[PDB]
């Protein structure tokens, strides 16, 4: 399939270039799998979500995303236009309050909850969970994202945004979840990117064009917006059956465009998700 004048994050994550605008993807589109999205919430009534997002828990006074920026990591797992994965079931967990910000115990029991949580779900293909969210080194929440990878779930996470070492960062430390930065349209590690030998890849992350709440759509920047196109891509390759929840970061790594960014720091992977379709 084809989606033109795509976002640059799609049309990148299925070029072997930048400079293009037209998305390629199988049209299985991820059916079947599902992707939690923990963060503020999602306006599942968007009508780029299709019926396709729900909440399915909240810490707060309400579900809803009164802050826009879980609606806009889901719009770019899964809505219809801004979205990786097109076809895929989204769900929304919402451990983080309208101003974006939320306790780490909140967030280690909102991890638990998805780890239960996908028993009670209609997953054939598999489960992914994409954590746009972080804060200063934790071993409780490294510890609870890799009961959540352990559990069957492909855990996709923020690098951070400090132009750092993103060792000093959780849950972007934890070794076995997948750690995603973010690069730009020219193939720059963006400015504001975490680096280290912690990340696993790197995906779009500078000027994302993506569902916003209200109905509407904006292009924001962040390593918020690279772990989506991951955690969409992984639900993608899961549902071509090409990898599992286990393997999928790294298959993403094994099969991602290498060497191609710049101002990667020496020690950091060299590696930008690909969804390696022919058309």
């Amino acid at each position: 399939a084809a989606q033109t004048n795509a976002p640059w994050g799609l049309a990148r994550i299925s070029s072997t270039s930048p400079g293009t605008s037209t998305y390629y993807y199988d049209e299985s589109a991820g059916q079947g799998s599902c992707v939690y999205v923990i963060d503020t919430g999602i306006e599942a009534s968007h009508p780029e979500f299709e019926g396709r997002a729900q909440m399915v828990k909240t810490y707060y006074y309400s579900s809803r995303d009164g802050n826009g920026h879980g609606t806009h990591c889901a719009g770019t797992v899964g809505s219809r236009t801004y979205g990786v994965a097109k076809k895929t079931q989204l769900f929304g967990v919402k451990v983080l309050d309208d101003n974006g910000s939320g306790q780490y115990s909140t967030i280690i029991a909102g991890m638990d909850f998805v780890a239960s949580d996908k028993n009670n779900r209609n997953c054939p293909k598999g489960v992914v969970a994409s954590l746009s969210l972080g804060g200063g080194y934790s071993s409780s929440v490294n510890s609870a994202a890799a009961r959540l990878q352990s559990s069957g779930v492909m855990v996709a996470v923020a690098a951070g945004n400090n132009n750092a070492d993103a060792r000093n960062y959780s849950p972007a430390s934890e070794p076995s979840v997948c750690t995603v930065g973010a690069s730009d349209r020219y193939d720059r590690r963006s400015s504001f990117s975490n680096y280290g030998s912690v990340l696993d890849i790197f995906g779009p992350g500078t000027d994302i064009l993506s569902t916003w709440i209200g109905g509407s759509t904006r292009s924001i920047s962040g390593t918020s917006m690279a772990t989506p196109h991951v955690a969409g891509l992984a639900a993608y390759l899961m549902t071509l059956g090409k990898t599992t929840a286990a393997s999928a970061c790294r298959y993403i790594a094994d099969t991602a465009n290498k060497g191609d960014l710049s101002n990667i720091p020496f020690g950091t992977v060299n590696l930008l998700a690909y969804n390696n379709y022919q058309a």
